[PDB]
């Protein structure tokens, strides 16, 4: 397995520096700890014997100036709903955690930019921004638990990035505490500044490898007028990719949503959440969301698509809301997804982006390579942005299974130059697969990054770069 | 202002460079007057070598020479950046993307293209419009400007307000390195989160970290319908008004606003014989639209026309989507640089400020040097928060430059503003950085800097503190 690197251990005199440091912020019991310890996932424990959580980013640079001055290692911690084994220590590393850190700083209404703590939960920021008449430029079904710091540290993608894109894009600027404590201020909420190198991306995606964030800066889409969602069954996927297609030509600059999911998704969320379809069966679906000025409008355009989706084919059955309690109803059957696959059984996860013509290929192939072995194959996800989400379900973890799947679908996607992490990120799971997404050179030019920036490695040790 | 101790190009320099890119070695006094003057014609260098790629190897090799050898490098593109980043300071080699034109690939479904990084805006534009997609950014430099360039400087431009930041729009790109090294970050996908961003570091970082050869960016599709409104406005409270009211009423259509204020439609009427076509006003706002279904955008625009020109906030406006006349009416806003060039000497601020106080700075200059400035106006991309402010004299004064520096940027620093909202840093605003940025973010840079190019070859006197 891994080797657990020179890193010293936590003393008695570092817990009570830590309780100088932050005053009722220091959790050593091992009970306690258990859950923090846990991944999302629950296929990963670590052995931390202490929980950090600071409220002020002046902490978080004391805590990580003694940890410099001790060579402890360092865990931070979000929401901890990351995949790919990020979020919890591998050893004893420190669990530095953000729950604390959740006030907002300030909001401008009419920049509509959001200045807020690295632990901020989303849905609670979401709720924020709408009471205002915004929204934040991100959503994803981890809503309820993730940290706005977490979702800048994993570069998080989500349910309407095909509308706003990158946190690369809307990040205005980042407050980061350094590995030595080094309080980096880049926390520029101005639109454009181009005052020098722009710092903050390098913290963005870099999972916490390279500082802790502790202070965001985000720029808040204005909240929409008109909502409308269109939940439609398609008879294959070629269906779907021609729905796509007419979707982006028939509704334009008003698309914010478009995802799909197989049938097998359907029946698991149906028998594990007991949501029925309120569509035919069919082997695909697919839910459509637009976002606009004009109800008039987007309703003009929504029955339009819909009438040549139908007249053509591609669309077997379709329904349509505007109804808040409506709209939500459907984009559950999307959401919960994820949640019925850890209900069904063991999970086999694959974030991966391919050419979308050939996004669900590998279901298909994974469903015959396997056997009555898979419990279940399921595809399902971001199709406009051509993410796909390969899941395989089965009664318990076996290594025939893992040695069927692996390194067939890293090589099947390098096959199509794609990448085996499209938004979850690296971490722990997949550090040692980046070569089939990633040239050398650049790996090294990430390793000597680390290098200039954490040089005594205490910052998420055995992530997210190569061995 | 001193030359660093870089060595000097000899004899057998020359011969590994032609070795390197036979035909490609200019070295013709008069053939290099111009490579060594920036667009403003403030700066010239004393270069007697440009040399002139064709592909990604070539620079590599050059760049390996140039390490080996010890001798600076200067990056240049189309040469229309603002802030001496472009031009040697002393004997810099020039190494010029002119050559390396090419499109290498461009995908008909995702919109995906990649090209050279010497590419020109204008003719990518011209490429991608044939194909139904266009260019996610726009300049006015368009005709000249290279995409390595744009890059290079993070450009915003005209477009900005709908698609946002190169950070977000470019896919991927292919650097050369100081020591020659050829870092390939050239992804096409729209999602890749297999560690480092590393091609972020390059977006922005004006040549001093490395030459960026190829570039992927995400081209949005072209719109059905685009539309333009030129309005005159009473005050610059009511073009707040008009644009929050434009966001209100035209939303996700909206796809640019721009201002500018009396002097500069007279200037612009003056030294560039365009003709005003709506009344004379103290300010002007022009709006784009673009959209996939005509008829809606044509209403939206109806009703925001109708309920601004009811309620006092547009006097008198005219509408254009006949390409011909919008390219006219955007023309009045572009060429606003050429003309203020034509003024005389030129003072130029790029500042991000609070929207409700962008125009304050203009008033406070107005008032403050009277009849010492030939004219002080201001205009630019109000919707994203940044004003050019542009100062005239009929020739330099030591003692206009005095009342300007440092107080416009204490003023810009009073406001937590950019001092340089877009067109970056180059030579003329290393020095001034501490006004928007704090010295532990300068010397993160720094040691980026020393990490990446520790001999400092590549744009040496730029794009960090002294
Ligand atoms: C139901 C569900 C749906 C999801 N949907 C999506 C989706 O649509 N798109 C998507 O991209 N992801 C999705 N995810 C995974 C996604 O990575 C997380 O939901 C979220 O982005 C991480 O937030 P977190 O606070 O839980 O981070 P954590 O899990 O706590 O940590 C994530 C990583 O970042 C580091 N980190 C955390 N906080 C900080 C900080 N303040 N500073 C520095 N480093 C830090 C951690 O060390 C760790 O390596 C989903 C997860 C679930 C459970
Ligand atoms: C009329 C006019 C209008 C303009 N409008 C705008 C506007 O709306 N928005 C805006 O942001 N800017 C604007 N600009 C200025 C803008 O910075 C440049 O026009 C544009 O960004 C591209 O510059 P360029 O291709 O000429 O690069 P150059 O001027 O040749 O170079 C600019 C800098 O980038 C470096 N560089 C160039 N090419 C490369 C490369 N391949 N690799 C690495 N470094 C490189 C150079 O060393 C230099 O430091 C305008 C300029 C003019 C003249
Ligand atoms: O669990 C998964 O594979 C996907 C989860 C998440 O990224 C989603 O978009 O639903
Ligand atoms: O020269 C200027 O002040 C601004 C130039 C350019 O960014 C423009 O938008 O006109
Ligand atoms: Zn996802
Ligand atoms: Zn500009």
């Amino acid at each position: 397995p891994v080797r657990r690197l020179p890193f010293s251990t936590v003393s008695k005199q570092d817990l009570a520096a830590f309780e100088r440091i932050v005053p009722g912020g220091v959790v050593t019991d091992p009970e306690a700890l258990q859950a923090p310890n846990v991944d999302w996932l629950r296929t990963l424990r670590g052995c931390s014997k202490v929980l950090l959580r600071p409220r002020t980013s002046e902490e978080v640079s004391h805590i990580l100036r003694h940890c410099h001055e001790r060579n402890l290692a360092v865990n931070p911690q979000g929401g901890n709903t990351g995949m790919v084994g990020g979020s919890v220590p591998v050893f004893d590393e420190i669990i530095l955690s953000t729950a604390r850190m959740n006030r907002v700083l300030s909001f401008h209404s009419v920049s509509g930019i959001l200045v807020c703590q690295a632990g901020c939960v989303l849905e609670e920021l979401s709720r924020y921004v709408e009471e205002r008449d915004f929204i934040m430029p991100l959503d994803l079904g981890a809503k309820g638990s993730c940290h706005i710091g977490g979702n800048v540290a994993t570069n998080a993608g989500g349910l309407r990035f095909l509308r706003y894109g990158s946190l690369h894009g809307t990040v205005l600027g980042l407050e980061v505490v350094l590995a030595d404590g080094t309080v980096l201020d880049c926390l520029t909420s101005l639109r454009k500044d181009n005052t020098g190198y722009d710092l903050k991306q390098l913290f963005i995606g870099s999972e916490g490898t390279l500082g802790i964030i502790t202070t965001v800066s985000i720029l808040c889409p204005p909240k929409p007028r008109a909502v409308n969602v269109a939940f439609l069954g398609c008879p294959g996927f070629a269906e779907v990719l021609q729905t796509f297609s007419t979707c982006k030509g028939m509704l334009g600059e008003i698309l914010s949503a478009f995802e799909f999911m197989d049938a097998v998704c359907m029946q698991l969320v149906g028998r594990h959440l007991h949501l029925a379809s309120p569509v035919q069966e069919s082997p695909f679906y697919v839910l459509i969301e637009t976002s606009g000025s004009n109800a008039g409008h987007d309703a003009e355009k929504l029955g339009h698509f819909l009438e040549h989706a139908l007249g053509s084919g591609l669309v077997t059955d379709g329904t349509m809301a505007t109804d808040q309690r409506k709209v939500k109803m459907l984009w559950a059957l999307r959401e919960r997804i994820t949640e019925a696959l850890s209900r069904d059984g063991y999970v086999y996860k694959y974030d991966l982006s391919l050419p979308v013509e050939r996004l669900y290929d590998i279901v298909t192939d994974l469903r015959a390579r396997l056997g009555p072995h898979a419990k279940h194959v399921v595809g399902y996800g971001h199709l406009g942005d051509g993410n796909l989400h390969l899941n395989v379900t089965a009664e318990a973890f076996s290594p025939s299974l893992l040695a069927a799947l692996e390194p067939h679908v890293y090589e099947w996607t390098a096959g199509q130059q794609g990448s085996v992490s499209a938004e979850h990120g690296v971490g722990f799971r997949k550090r040692d697969v980046l070569g089939y997404s990633k040239p050398p050179g650049a790996l090294q030019l990430m390793q000597q990054l680390k290098a200039l920036l954490d040089p005594k490695g205490i910052l998420n040790p055995y992530k997210t770069l190569p061995s």
